[PDB]
């Protein structure tokens, strides 16, 4: 019932939910067409989705790097619904993560995360995802436009 | 002024981060022209040039949360002897309007902390390290 599939077109309304109830959690805006955006972005870009059954998902982007003949990876999303966790479900998710970016060779795989989000932290970290590079933590500088 | 690279400019491109992985020793792989040419060819990123002495490197890549792409300054670097005269300040300037084509809905870029006058220069830009509170972190696995 939960297994780790690639999602579909057909697939954008589910993925939709679990943002909602992503962004509901944590009390972040949504704007409308998250699903009509969804389907258009599994159709046609170099991005992917994978669900767990209807109870979770990781929304991974390819981009262009100098370094690599591969894409970076980046893990853009990923959540499991929360009666649904501690059960290995996200590290299931993050697993089919590092199996499909292989297929593509990707260079590397990126996550941005909130210094306060310690759950997910000691998770990533457990993971074989580290905040350091070249003896410095890594922060994310954004401007919403 | 600043400049939109062509595939011709691969080589300049290539040099330039050649450069700043030098000064800052990390690594860097073989292939860089090569790859910069594909890399420019392509609709998905782009390379701002200050003559041959800076560089800016974006890329654009979906998000469900707007029709248009979300932006990454993915490299930025003017040469040593060309700082603290306003080309990054130019370059920065030019990869809002040049992202604002696309309707990118956000820049995102990543900074080591210890990078403090890095840091200092993209707060000035109205770039922010904080939400809800919370500073945002950057988490990699080299594959
Ligand atoms: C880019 C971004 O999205 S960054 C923000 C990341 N997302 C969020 O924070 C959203 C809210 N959180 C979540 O959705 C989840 O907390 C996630 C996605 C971080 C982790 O998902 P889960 O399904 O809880 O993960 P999983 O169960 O595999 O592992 C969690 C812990 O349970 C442990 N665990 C696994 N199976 C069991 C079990 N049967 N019994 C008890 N503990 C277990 C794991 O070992 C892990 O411990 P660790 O973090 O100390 O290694
Ligand atoms: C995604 C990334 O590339 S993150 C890493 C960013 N790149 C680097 O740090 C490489 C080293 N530095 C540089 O290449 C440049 O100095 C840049 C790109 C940071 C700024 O370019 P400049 O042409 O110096 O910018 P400009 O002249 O418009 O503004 C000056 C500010 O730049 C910053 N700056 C100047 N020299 C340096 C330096 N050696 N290292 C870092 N930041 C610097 C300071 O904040 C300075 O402001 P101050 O007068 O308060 O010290």
């Amino acid at each position: 019932t939960n297994e780790i599939r690639v999602a579909e077109v057909a697939d954008a309304g589910v993925v939709a939910k679990l943002l909602r109830d992503f962004n509901t959690e944590f009390d972040t805006p949504v704007p409308e067409g998250l699903e009509e955006r969804f389907a258009q972005i599994i159709a046609h870009d170099d991005a992917f989705v994978l669900l767990a059954g209807d109870i979770g998902f990781a929304y991974v982007t390819l981009r262009p790097s100098p370094y690599y003949d591969g894409p970076v990876a980046m893990l853009d999303e990923l959540y499991v619904a929360p009666a649904h966790r501690n059960r290995g479900v996200g590290t299931a998710l993050l697993q089919r993560v590092f199996e499909e970016i292989r297929k593509h060779s990707a260079g590397e795989l990126q996550i941005n995360v909130d210094e306060v989000d310690t759950d997910a932290r000691r998770f990533y970290e457990r993971h074989g995802l580290t905040n350091i590079e070249q003896g410095s933590r890594m922060l994310l500088y954004i401007r919403e436009l």
